[PDB]
């Protein structure tokens, strides 16, 4: 169970060391450059509630998913986790609601106090 594997085996990459974002690297990337805040980043991802109840993929949309790192165009967890990644890396994230959609949730897709699981591949990142 990919979400459980990440609970057991994930690195806590939070500042406050609150196990709110957990990470395993599943495939290794290239170089030592990782993206800085304001970098434009290209990814493919597979995502779900850890309940396994709703599911989501860039592939559904038939195209890469693009955002500006650390601009809050995504959840705090993504801005934190993707920043730790290298070009070509695949990693797994398990995320507590404080780094996702909180007690307010995001209905209908996301309920209150949801935990999320993503598989993310980083493809590219160009400077601001
Ligand atoms: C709460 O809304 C959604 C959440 C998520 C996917 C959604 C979505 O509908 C708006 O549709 C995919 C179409 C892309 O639309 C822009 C995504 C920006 C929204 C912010 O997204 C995020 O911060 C993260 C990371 C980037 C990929 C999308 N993600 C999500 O949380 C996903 C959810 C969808 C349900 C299963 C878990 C992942």
């Amino acid at each position: 169970g990919a979400p459980a594997t990440v609970t057991e085996q994930g690195e806590d990459i939070t500042s406050k060391k609150d196990r709110g974002v957990l990470k395993i690297v599943k495939r290794v990337g290239n170089g030592e450059e990782t993206p800085m805040i304001g970098d434009k980043v290209y990814v493919h991802y597979k995502g779900k509630l850890s309940n396994g109840k709703k599911f989501d993929s860039s592939h559904d949309r038939n195209e890469p998913f693009v955002f500006s790192l650390g601009k809050g165009q995504v959840i705090k967890a993504w801005d934190i986790g993707v920043a730790t990644m290298k070009k070509g890396e695949i990693a797994h994230l398990l995320i507590k609601p404080e780094y996702a959609y909180g007690s307010a949730g995001s209905l209908p897709k996301i309920p209150s106090n949801a935990t999320l699981f993503f598989e993310i591949e980083l493809l590219d990142f160009k400077g601001e």
